[PDB]
DNA sequence: GACCACGGCGCG
DNA sequence: AAAGCGCGCCGTGGTC
């Protein structure tokens, strides 16, 4: 392209070098525009982004989360890269986008504007006749974009005092219990270490391999191997609560209070648009959907997360949403009058799986219930079933029978589904989004039935996921409009961020605006709550 | 120092 | 571990 002055005019695509990937944590050390044949380079990156009036291209999102970070509200438009997710949502890197789309992921700026408009216009023209691609493209994914820039760069406020005191606290129980291994060893190993692990429990103890791993085939020292192991031996229920105490002690405690940032005195994730083959979001840097909740140390970790003060945290949380949105998309009749009713079927397989009424089922019973419904949905084995239940494999099959004629259509709408990514090459959600799977003709049965487990999960787990960015996309400009901010998504959860006097207004407001996003044939219902932190939020 | 595969496990 | 699906990050073991 020929070299010209900047700044570069109106609808000029963006290339840009950052000194890390993350955008709140990078110097902007390079910056450039291309259109028309001509490459605009900045002598002053930082100072030049206030001559932009939006970023379009590559990685548009970063670049405005960048912006934003500075001050400047320059919202990302046309990204290449979300054209390409949506024709294959195996395209996941600029790397891999432009080898398959006309050329080269460099680390210069100005190649990498130049790139961006090509890539544009290559693109553009693959969606050409994809009217529900385009559809999604323009109505969900774009929009979303300046959405979740707003979202990176808010952050959340995070108690950091509270956590370096939990990790001391976790700290002298941690070393309680690799003292006691280590006595029960006879001596002392790296209980980090699962490969000398490995070789006490089962070479110099007495205990029986249960199962091995996938790549290497060691004996796995997994914590199924290690549940089915507890009766065995002293040592086992102490290197499970070691596990569980040195996961959350590495993972949370200690990594998150060092990520606060220095201007904005909080925690700041990626939400990252192109990373799932379902058309989910993922978090990184750190991952934010995966904070823990299930146990008592869980959820004190969670307590964390708090408001800022003057300000409450609004939770919401789309009820059953994968059942639901199975009912919509195989018609059963039986399963959509379920919903209609106002049933739970999560209580109701927690009240017959730990054998009390249905009133009896508390929340950790229900969560419970949870992974054996889904597991069940998506193709778990009886064995699993019996195992992870403590029940005779004759009681496992049993559930899983009677799970599936209870509701006929879903069989077939599996079948049909399958079927027809086997003419086609892939399945799609309800909006169009598709997802390739060529190992639906595998000719190794193992291969084939992993495979037809991605498949079939996609349109449900996937259409979840379009609903709820649809929902973002509709809800975030009401807040805007109310003082009120967007600061996580967890898949089919949102947390909000409101002034006081206006979180039960908004609660409110957002519980609608999801409920009413895109009506199926059963209702959808959102649970929502109020709370100083995440955890109280979310009770 | 960074990268990697792996086993493992946190969430949905 | 085992025919649930979808992610990202940990330490280890290892390389470069
Ligand atoms: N390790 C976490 C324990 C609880 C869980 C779970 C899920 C599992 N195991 N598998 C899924 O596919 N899940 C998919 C299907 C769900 O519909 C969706 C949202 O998860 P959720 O909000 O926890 O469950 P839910 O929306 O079905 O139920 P509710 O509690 O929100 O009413 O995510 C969730
Ligand atoms: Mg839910
Ligand atoms: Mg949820
Ligand atoms: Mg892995
Ligand atoms: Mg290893």
């Amino acid at each position: 392209l020929e070299e010209a002055p900047w700044p570069p005019p109106e609808g000029a695509f963006v290339g840009f070098v950052l000194s890390r990937k993350e955008p709140m944590w990078a110097d902007l050390l390079a910056l450039a525009a291309a259109r028309g044949g001509r490459v605009h380079r900045a002598p002053e990156p930082y100072k030049a982004l206030r001559d932009l009036k939006e970023a379009r291209g590559l990685l548009a999102k970063d670049l405005s989360v960048l912006a934003l970070r500075e001050g400047l509200g320059l919202p990302p438009g046309d990204d290449p890269m979300l054209l390409a997710y949506l024709l294959d949502p195996s395209n996941t890197t600029p790397e891999g986008v432009a080898r398959r789309y006309g050329g080269e992921w460099t680390e210069e700026a100005g190649e990498r504007a130049a790139l961006s408009e090509r890539l544009f216009a290559n693109l553009w023209g693959r969606l050409e006749g994809e009217e529900r691609l385009l559809w999604l493209y323009r109505e969900v994914e774009r929009p979303l974009s300046a959405v979740l820039a707003h979202m990176e760069a808010t952050g959340v406020r995070l108690d950091v005092a509270y956590l370096r005191a939990l990790s001391l606290e976790v700290a002298e129980e941690i070393a309680r219990l690799e003292a006691e291994v280590f006595r029960l060893a006879g001596h002392p190993f790296n209980l980090n270490s699962r490969d000398q692990l490995e070789r006490v429990l089962f070479d110099e103890l007495g205990l029986p391999a249960i199962g091995k791993t996938e790549k290497t085939g060691k004996r796995s020292t997994s914590a199924a191997v290690l549940e089915a192991l507890r009766e065995a031996h002293p040592i086992v229920e102490k290197i499970l609560q070691y596990r569980e105490l040195t996961k959350l002690k590495s993972t949370y405690i200690d990594p998150l209070p060092d990520l606060i940032h220095p201007r904005t005195g909080r925690l700041h994730t990626r939400f990252n648009q192109t990373a799932t083959a379902t058309g989910r979001l993922s978090s990184s840097d750190p991952n934010l959907q995966n904070i823990p909740v299930r146990t008592p140390l869980g959820q004190r970790i969670r307590r964390a997360f708090i408001a800022e003060e003057g300000w409450l945290l609004v939770a919401l949380d789309y009820s059953q949403i994968e059942l639901r949105v199975l009912a919509h998309l195989s018609g059963d009749e039986n399963l959509i009058r379920v919903f209609q009713e106002g049933r739970d079927i999560h209580t109701e397989t927690a009240s017959w799986m730990f054998g009390v009424p249905r009133e009896a089922v508390d929340p950790l019973m229900r969560r419970a219930a949870k992974t054996i419904n889904f597991g069940v949905l998506y193709g778990m084995s009886a064995h699993r079933l019996s195992q992870e239940l403590a029940i005779p494999y004759e009681e496992a099959q049993a559930f899983i029978e009677r799970y599936f004629q209870s509701f006929p259509k879903v069989r077939a709408w599996i079948e049909k589904t399958l079927e027809e990514g086997r003419r086609r090459g892939y399945v799609e959600t309800l909006f169009g989004r598709r997802r390739y799977v060529p190992d639906l003709e595998a000719r190794v049965k193992s291969v084939r039935e992993a495979a037809e487990r991605m498949a079939f999960n996609m349109p449900v787990q996937g259409t979840a996921a379009d609903l709820m960015k649809l929902a973002m996309v509709k809800l975030f400009p009401r807040l805007e409009e109310m003082g009120a901010r967007m600061l996580l998504q967890v898949h089919d959860e949102l947390v909000l961020e409101a002034p006081k006097e206006r979180a039960e207004a908004v609660a409110r407001l957002a519980k609608e605006v999801m409920e009413g996003v895109y009506p199926l044939a059963v209702p959808l219902e959102v649970e929502v709550g109020i709370g100083e932190d995440w955890l109280s939020a979310k009770e």
